[PDB]
């Protein structure tokens, strides 16, 4: 009856943020929470990308990997595939990685992530409130939808 994995609730490890996220994060999976309409990132084994409300899937565990500065690469665990956005708008993944699976990551003034896409840093990656995936055309700025709050279950 344990709701999520090992419990959560809300915490702060490593208070030490003097800087940004330097290499020694990136080491555990991260569950990417959306404050808006409250919904887990989800990446079906059919590619599907879908948010969901259910903490206790074992799905929503991607492998976060930090390549280059800035630069971070999402991998899914159960999935095993690197999560893509596609030129018209449609988000997938594929076991093969691509130059479309980077995210620019950016952490704003309020403890809130942001991923920003790269091959189309004109729009950024957010989920609809229904638990779908907002087509990549209709995100942008002043949508709060890119407030993200990628935990890392350390504990």
């Amino acid at each position: 009856m344990a709701e999520g994995e090992i419990t959560t609730l809300p915490a702060l490890p490593e208070d030490g943020g003097s800087g940004a996220f330097p290499p020694g994060h990136f080491k555990d999976p991260k569950r990417l929470y959306c404050k808006n309409g409250g919904f887990f990132l989800r990446i079906h084994p059919d590619g599907r990308v879908d948010g969901v409300r259910e903490k206790s899937d074992p799905h929503i565990k991607l492998q976060l990997q930090a390549e280059e500065r800035g630069v971070v690469s999402i991998k899914g665990v159960s999935a095993n595939r690197y999560l893509a956005m596609k030129e018209d708008g449609r988000l997938l993944a594929s076991k093969s990685v691509t130059d479309e699976c980077f995210f620019f990551e950016r952490l704003e003034s309020n403890n809130y992530n942001t991923y920003r896409s790269r091959k189309y840093t004109s729009w950024y990656v957010a989920l609809k409130r229904t638990g779908q995936y907002k087509l990549g055309s209709k995100t942008g700025p002043g949508q709060k939808a890119i407030l993200f709050l990628p935990m890392s279950a350390k504990s």
